[PDB]
């Protein structure tokens, strides 16, 4: 049931748009980025570039790098574990909430955010899209695509140069110095 | 905190875009259609009409009426129970798969589809959008908005005049003529 695409020599996402398809649990296109596994079930080529659908799952760990997107809206829908989401609104106040499976978090464009996984193997459902396309392939770009199944045994830490060549390709703006005012 | 919006007197989706928000499990805008509960956590007003985010849960039931979307792509991502997805491709080849939690189904536009829920209280995470915009307010339109939590105690059966008016507003082609071979 395997295809070959511009993204993977082995994929369960067909290369031709307008094709119905199913993908079993965990078999979307995969990518590592630090301790986490990102799995892509649908990309821009599936939806005339209107949206995507992916999951992000990883071990108990520290708050990911603060960042924003300018033309992209994000969804955080927890399916496993517990994840803490940090958002900063346009005015400037910062809110956090431990999101348990079934809970939902929305981060609008130009809003600074970050998430922390507070249970082992937590999992988040994600959508990331907007006016100027979908940004699913960001993860395998900054990080690495992976043929392995499961969590990375060891974090994939990108060499620092990736943090420049990529942000000007994937609508993402890191804020290496950021604060979080709530604990 | 509850807001008033153009869709609900009481809602956890803010009325104004650019505002980040959290919603607790089950507390999105709710709708009933047949025996199914649809819960909206994000609509077009949140993402500049690019995408939405909703869940669909219901009792073990019959196959929903077969239908198609001219300009809308559908995600089926199963979170509870098990859901059998029926799709017909553009070339007339029908396809059937039982989707268990973590499995993913994709229905591209113009593809005739229908789902059957095969465990009590199965749950599907959906996204329905395309070039034309987002689809979410369809369910409360064909069916009804709902203030209660939990599954409809008894199914909401829309008037046949709703079956005529709604497609003129939402992007749904009902197919009472369609036969599913696969089985
Ligand atoms: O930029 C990032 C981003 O957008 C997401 C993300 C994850 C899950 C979602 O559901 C979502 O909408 C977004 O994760 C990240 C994880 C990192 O380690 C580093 C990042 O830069 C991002
Ligand atoms: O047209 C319909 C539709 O699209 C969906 C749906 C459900 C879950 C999803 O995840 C999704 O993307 C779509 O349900 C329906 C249920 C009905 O009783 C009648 C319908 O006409 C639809
Ligand atoms: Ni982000
Ligand atoms: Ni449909």
């Amino acid at each position: 049931i395997e295809y070959a695409t511009r993204h993977r020599a082995r994929s369960f996402i067909p290369p031709e748009p307008g094709k119905p398809y199913f993908i079993e649990k965990g078999l979307g296109d995969r990518a590592h980025l630090f301790g986490d596994l990102i799995t892509i079930y649908a990309g821009g080529e599936q939806t005339e570039n209107t949206f995507n659908f992916f999951t992000c799952e990883g071990p108990k760990g520290e708050v990911i790098p603060a960042h924003s997107h300018a033309d992209t809206y994000e969804v955080f829908y927890i399916t496993q574990g517990a994840v803490r989401l940090f958002v900063e609104d346009l005015e400037g106040e910062q809110h956090e909430k431990l999101l348990t499976p079934g809970d939902f978090g929305f981060v609008p464009k130009n809003c600074v955010h970050a998430y922390r996984m507070e249970r082992h193997h937590s999992q988040v459902v994600g959508v990331a899209a907007g006016p100027g396309g979908t940004f699913e392939r960001f993860f395998e770009s900054l990080g690495t695509p992976a043929e392995e199944l499961g969590l990375p045994v060891r974090p994939f830490v990108p060499e620092p140069e990736k943090f420049r060549t990529v942000p000007e390709q994937y609508d993402v703006r890191f804020r290496p110095d950021h604060q979080w005012h709530t604990g």
